């Protein structure tokens, strides 16, 4: 084979759960754990602005 990209070359026995990639996500807890977050974060937006003010 040749190299094109180094995305499984570099630091592939040091990253462990991190990626050496120009792309935020490539596993679906990474996707779902961010869309978790947009949930808890809306929802403490939406309580401040019903109950606090």
């Amino acid at each position: 084979a040749m190299e094109k990209v180094q995305y499984l070359t570099r630091s592939a026995i040091r990253r462990a759960s991190t990626i050496e990639m120009p792309q935020q996500a490539r596993q679906n807890l990474q996707n779902l754990f961010i869309n978790f977050a947009l949930i808890l974060i809306f929802l403490l937006l939406i309580a401040i602005i019903v109950m606090l003010l």
